[PDB]
C-alpha cells in the first residue's frame, strides 16, 4: 500500500514535476550532490531520483534516474541491488555512488 507515503523525509518532493525539480535543485542554496525523490506526474507509486551534478563541460547539470518498483514490494535503480524502501535506497547511495553520477549528499532545500 502507500502508506509508503513517508513525506516525513526531507528529500521527498511528492507532486513536483521534472522541470520544477530541475529548477529547485539548480537554486543557489543547493550544491552539487543535492537530490530529491519525486513521484511520477501520472503514475502513483512510480518514482524518480533527481540529482544535481557538475560537469567540466556544462555547468551545474541535473540528472534523473527512474526508480522501479517490483510487484512483491521493494525498489531499485539498478537491478544489481534492490531495497525494501526508498529511504534505505537513499542511505545506500549517500554511502557510495554505485553507478550514479556521484554520491548523494544533501536533500534539496524546500
Amino acid at each position: 500500500a502507500k502508506v509508503n507515503t513517508l513525506e516525513t523525509e526531507e528529500w521527498f518532493f511528492k507532486d513536483i514535476t521534472r522541470k520544477d525539480a530541475e529548477r529547485q535543485l539548480l537554486a543557489p542554496g543547493n550544491s552539487a550532490g543535492a537530490f530529491l525523490i519525486r513521484e511520477s506526474e501520472t503514475l502513483k507509486g512510480s518514482f524518480s531520483l533527481s540529482v544535481r551534478d557538475y560537469d567540466p563541460m556544462h555547468g551545474d547539470v541535473i540528472k534523473h534516474y527512474k526508480i522501479r518498483s517490483l510487484d512483491n514490494g521493494g525498489y531499485y535503480i539498478s537491478p544489481r541491488i534492490t531495497f525494501p524502501c526508498i529511504s534505505d535506497m537513499i542511505k545506500h547511495y549517500q554511502k557510495q555512488s554505485d553507478g550514479l553520477c556521484r554520491r548523494l549528499e544533501k536533500a534539496c532545500i524546500s
